[PDB]
């Protein structure tokens, strides 16, 4: 019998591993990355899955979709739905039963596709890399989501697993995941309460987690599905714009896809870089008219950047211990889930809040949620 994989279903991002030898082994991808983007593009030739769709999103932005888990599952008018829309490239019309239907043109036609067979695309590619790695068929699987998603939300995961010709055993939720991944389940008798703190690319989530008995009780979720990594690099972004400007007589690079794209990466890279150093420096050659770029960028200068962001990654931690009508003392356990967590100030903050509690952060924040979807596979087959 063939090995299971624990998948991480991400908003911008996607995560595979496989419980073997001791460990959790996280698959890499053809390029031999441990995440690939939740992207799918259609050109007049051919479709393209991850980084080879993020790759050209600046040439193709009407056919290259992401951030279908924002849609999976949900109606056309509902709320989340439409203010979601404004801010996508790609065209979202209402399907039959007020079901979302995203509109792209692929082979020279235009072709009609539901949320859930986008994340079945980013489903199959996670299959194949895995396939390769592991070289064999992989069925079984376990999907992870998150904690707030309802029934119609799951079931649509599911089936886009179905579709991706995956046996889904089982649909987790994200902190429970990463509960599972750090054995938060195992530490003995009575309750252990534990806080999910989950700052991803796109989206932000607390979970306040009880895990009685070996069995996990979701108490209270709050966030922002609006406020994500991206964010803070959009900040990065948006300086760097305007000091290109100041240094270049009023150019505005956002007009050219290609640049702002360009840039956009390049924060990214200088974020990840400021979570260890104090500086970076984002340098650039060719950026916009044949001008080179370089700006350095001190961390103090960053976090004044994204100073309203720090301010509210509290009020969801407040809001769960609220809602389930807990003392902060009363927390065991502060797991911190997403890259963005990396960040100083971030843990600097919640550590604060906590009154100096260590975080459960050894398990490589990207990866955590695979990390624990990959036991529970394991677990069922
Ligand atoms: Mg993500």
């Amino acid at each position: 019998g063939g090995p299971a994989i624990g998948i991480d279903l991400g908003t911008t991002y996607s995560c595979v591993g496989v419980w073997r030898n001791d460990t959790v082994d996280i698959v890499p991808n053809d390029q031999g990355n441990r995440t690939t983007p939740s992207y799918v593009a259609f050109t007049e030739t051919e479709r393209l899955i991850g980084d080879a769709a993020k790759n050209q999103v600046a040439r193709n932005p009407e056919n290259t979709v992401f951030d279908a888990k924002r849609l999976i599952g949900r109606k056309f008018d509902d709320q989340a739905v439409q203010s979601d829309m404004t801010h996508w490239p790609f065209k979202v019309v209402r399907g039959p039963k007020d079901k979302p239907i995203i509109s792209v043109n692929y082979l020279g036609e235009k072709k009609e596709f539901h949320a859930e067979e986008i994340s079945a695309m980013v489903l199959q590619k996670m299959k194949e890399i895995s396939e390769a790695y592991l070289g064999r068929q992989i069925k079984n699987a376990v999907v992870t989501v998150p904690a707030y998603f309802n029934d119609s939300q799951r079931q649509a995961t599911k089936d886009a697993g179905a579709i991706a010709g995956l046996n889904v055993m089982r649909i987790i939720n994200e902190p429970t995941a990463a509960a599972i991944a750090y054995g938060l389940d195992k530490k003995g008798t009575g309750e252990r309460n534990v806080l999910i703190f989950d700052l991803g690319g796109g989206t932000f989530d607390v979970s306040l987690l009880t895990i009685e008995d070996g069995i996990f009780e979701v108490k209270a979720t709050a966030g922002d599905t609006h406020l994500g990594g991206e964010d803070f690099d959009n900040r990065l972004v948006e300086f760097c714009v305007q000091d290109f400007k100041r240094k270049n007589r009023g150019m505005d690079l956002t007009t050219n896809a290609r640049a702002l794209r360009r840039l956009r990466t390049q924060c990214e890279r200088a974020k990840r870089t400021l979570s260890s150093s104090t500086q970076a420096t984002i340098e650039l050659d060719s950026l916009y008219e044949g001008i080179d770029y370089s700006v350095a960028i001190s961390r103090a200068r960053f976090e004044e950047l994204c100073a309203d962001y720090f301010r509210a990654t509290l009020a969801p931690v407040e809001k769960v211990l609220k809602d389930a009508g807990m003392d902060k003392r009363s927390v065991h356990d502060v797991v911190l889930v997403g890259g963005s967590t990396r960040i100083p100030k971030v843990q600097a903050l919640i550590q604060e809040f906590f009154n100096g509690k260590e975080p459960c952060k050894a398990i490589n924040p990207d990866e955590a949620v695979a990390y624990g979807a990959a036991v529970q596979a394991a677990i069922l087959n």
